[PDB]
DNA sequence: TGTCTTCAACTGCTTTCGCATGAAGTACCTCCCAACTACTTTTCCTCACACTTG
């Protein structure tokens, strides 16, 4: 009855300590935000909100 | 003596990335707690009978 995970189900899995924070992880100096359009800027250039 | 064949039980996975917002188990046990009522507690107060008198 849901008995405390051990190593081998704190490696594998969907997690994987592997695939969740070694193929890929967490970043810093990073931002998500949605997108807005606008035509008046350069085709490979990005709006960057003064935050 | 030696090699071969099918079935059923067992293994491991089968969208990604984030918000929310975290909450909730529970038997067995209880000692603690809050209660209503009664009972008990500490200081204080005030009167009273007998022998004897004449």
């Amino acid at each position: 009855k849901v008995p405390i995970p051990g190593v081998k189900q704190a490696l594998e899995k969907k997690e994987g300590l592997f695939r969740k924070h070694m193929m890929g992880k967490r970043v810093n100096y990073a931002a998500r935000s949605v997108i807005s359009p606008d035509p008046n800027i350069e085709t490979n250039e990005i709006g960057v909100p003064p935050v």
